[PDB]
């Protein structure tokens, strides 16, 4: 309990900021995550030796895909960490515990394909779960790893708290189904503007947590421009592979996923910043004002994609 994980000076400072990049050294990502749980939750909350065993089994069940990989998991976990430190008093001891775990586990065993492709390919996981196909799979994997021996990081919670925390994680992981984002923000917008939003309503917390989870999942669009620029190549590599697999079933993919239509990427990014990211971070700042820096960084990047279309910058 007297073994405080430290980070080098530049990391120790830069890690507190929303736009932190976790860097290219895979071997430091576990220490970074533990550093974050320790400052976010306490030295007390988790048994160091169980935690480390959990993190490495989680790492082992992420796959080598261009984007939906172990780096993504830790990135998303970091954004949640930033949100929780800048909104210190709003969240319970259990939420702080489960949300950082939820973010680490949110894309467990992803193969780089959307729910749509599972449905058209007729993947057995689509028989098992008709909506949020991958997201009920990710949660299922979380529970598997939670039930390996020496892996129950939650062993000190009562029966109650254990159910509470796994129900935070489940809901938190389902909420990363972007198809659910749209209704979830339209309802929080309406609750904030008519002043009914009330954080003592457990129904309303769930929604707020779902939006944090979209916020964290999308946070590659909230980094400094050269990190956003270089992550997009990873994002489109998965999209273009999925389009190839679509063409393989005898189906024109949407252009986003057609690697013959690379020319339309920047306009496609504009669409997505306008249609998804900017609305996500607007609504999230209205509900939690200290998250503004996510909105500020998102708009800067929108403005950098505008510059790309005007040929004042190439990609
Ligand atoms: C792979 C992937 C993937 C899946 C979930 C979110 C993100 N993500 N994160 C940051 C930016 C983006 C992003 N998402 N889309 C997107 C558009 C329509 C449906 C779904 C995703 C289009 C362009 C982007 O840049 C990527
Ligand atoms: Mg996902
Ligand atoms: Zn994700």
């Amino acid at each position: 309990g007297l073994m405080q994980f430290t980070l080098p000076v530049r990391l120790c400072k830069e890690i507190e900021l929303f736009h932190f990049d976790i860097g290219p050294f895979e071997n430091m990502w576990p220490g970074i995550f533990v550093y974050m749980v320790h400052r976010s939750c306490g030295t007390s909350c988790f048994e160091l030796e169980k935690l480390c065993r959990f993190i490495m089994s989680v790492k082992k069940n992420y796959r080598r895909v261009p984007y939906h990989n172990w780096k993504h998991a830790v990135t998303v976990a970091h954004c949640m960490y930033a949100i929780l430190q800048n909104n210190h008093t709003l969240f319970t001891d259990l939420e702080r515990k489960g949300l950082l775990i939820a973010c680490l586990c949110h894309d467990l065993d992803h193969r780089g394909f959307s729910n749509s492709y599972l449905q058209k390919f007729d993947h057995p996981l689509a028989a098992l779960y008709s909506t949020s196909t991958m997201e009920q799979h990710h949660f299922s994997q979380t529970v598997s790893i939670l039930q390996l021996e020496g892996h129950n990081i939650f062993s000190t919670l009562s029966s109650s708290e254990y159910e509470q925390v796994l129900e935070i994680i489940r809901k938190a992981i389902i909420a990363t189904d972007l198809a659910l984002y749209f209704g979830n923000r339209k309802q929080l917008e309406e609750m904030y503007q008519t002043g009914s939003l009330n954080l003592n309503n457990q129904s309303h917390r769930d929604r707020v947590i779902g939006l944090m989870m979209t916020a964290c999942d999308l946070c590659s669009v909230t980094k400094l421009w050269p990190v956003t620029k270089l992550t997009a190549n990873d994002i489109y590599a998965e999209f273009w592979a999925e389009g190839d697999e679509m063409k393989k079933l005898g189906i024109q993919p949407i252009p986003m996923m057609d690697r013959d239509k690379k020319d339309e990427v920047p306009q496609g990014q504009l669409g997505f910043y306008n249609a998804v990211a900017i609305p996500c971070y607007t609504t999230l700042t209205q509900i939690l004002p200290p998250t503004e820096p996510l909105l500020k960084a998102c708009r800067d990047n929108l403005s950098q994609w505008e510059k790309v279309i005007r040929g004042e910058e190439t990609a």
